[PDB]
């Protein structure tokens, strides 16, 4: 059985006047491994992968601001808000050099931070990450109209804020195998009140699709350009058919990104962690030995 529980002790750090929650396990010395979750998850999405890395490496898994057990300030939760909070989280924890394990919107946070701090990143494991979607044709047909509806302030907010569709429908449709009730309740816990769902709606409205928003498209194209040239060790997980990263894209990236290892995880949509956590965790563990950390 795939683990459903969250046994990690809570850790907190005051950041920009707001308390943020993070998982911190593993030995204290050596290079830490920073796990960055996306939408609409939390450090809970790393629950079955950390146990493969925690025996030999420090594992830090924060909850993004307004998500998980972190505080819920009255912000718009634009990507720029998450950048400032994640920049200040990393400094508040005194992290010097790190290995990144990033997913979904956390990957945009990881890549944007690694582009600005390339000396402090010894490797990047990433899966179902954010890239420029040139046209709506590059978005999966089965989820296309709903995400077009998500990116509006009337129908989009009604679905996500008022009806919580992103948790009750979009999240299960990002996973191939079925999610138990206990797993669903963990993902529901930070969003029982419609107020807390603002990041669940701003995130898909920040997706770089068809040139909008222009600022996010430029930002993501920048770190994609850095990724195509930098020699930082890269580990990419992908599944079939995926959502953000289709198999043909993963094959292209596996040849064009320097020092990159691609790992097929089998069937998979967006939350690859939930469809094959053992392969992801045990491959990250094996890959960390090939780094000079
Ligand atoms: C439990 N079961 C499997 C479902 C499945 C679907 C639904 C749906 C549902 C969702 C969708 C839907 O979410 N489509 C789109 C998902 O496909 C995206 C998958 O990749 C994205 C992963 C996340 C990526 N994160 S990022 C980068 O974006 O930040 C479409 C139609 C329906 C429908 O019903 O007619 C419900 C709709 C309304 C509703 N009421 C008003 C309370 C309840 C719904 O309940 C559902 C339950």
């Amino acid at each position: 059985g795939i683990g459903t529980g969250f046994p990690f002790d809570p850790h907190y750090v005051e950041v920009l006047g707001e308390r943020m929650h993070y998982v911190d396990v593993g030995p204290r010395d050596g290079t830490p491994v920073l796990f960055l979750h996306g939408n609409p998850t939390s450090s809970y999405v790393w629950r079955n992968i950390i146990p493969h890395v925690a025996p030999t490496h420090r594992c830090i898994a924060p909850d993004l601001i307004g998500m998980g057990k972190s505080d819920k300030p009255d912000l718009g939760y634009f990507f720029d808000d998450h950048v400032r909070f994640m920049d200040a989280f990393i400094e508040a924890l005194g992290l010097e050099e790190v290995v990144l394990v990033i997913h979904d919107w956390g990957s945009a946070l990881g890549f944007h931070w690694a582009k600005r701090n390339p000396e402090r990143v010894k490797g990047i494991a990433f899966m179902e990450f954010i890239r420029p979607i040139p046209t709506w044709d590059e978005w999966p047909e089965f989820a296309r109209e709903t995400f077009q509806a998500f990116r509006t302030t009337d129908v989009g907010r009604k679905l996500i804020i008022d009806q919580n569709v992103f948790i009750e429908g979009t999240l299960p449709m990002g996973v191939v195998r079925p999610l138990t009730e206990v797993e669903m309740d963990h993902y529901r816990e930070p969003f029982l009140n419609p107020v807390d769902r603002e990041p669940l709606w701003r995130f898909p409205n920040e997706l770089p699709i068809a040139g909008e928003p222009a600022n996010i498209v430029a930002l993501v194209e920048e770190y994609m350009d850095w990724l195509h040239q930098s020699p930082v060790p890269k580990l990419l997980f992908w599944g079939t058919p995926g959502v953000l990263i289709p198999p043909a894209e993963a094959a292209r990236l596996a040849k064009s990104l320097p020092n990159c290892k691609a790992v097929d995880i089998g069937p998979g949509l967006n939350l690859l962690q939930e469809d094959n956590p053992d392969l992801i965790g045990s491959e990250i563990a094996r890959w960390l030995s090939t780094l000079e950390i």
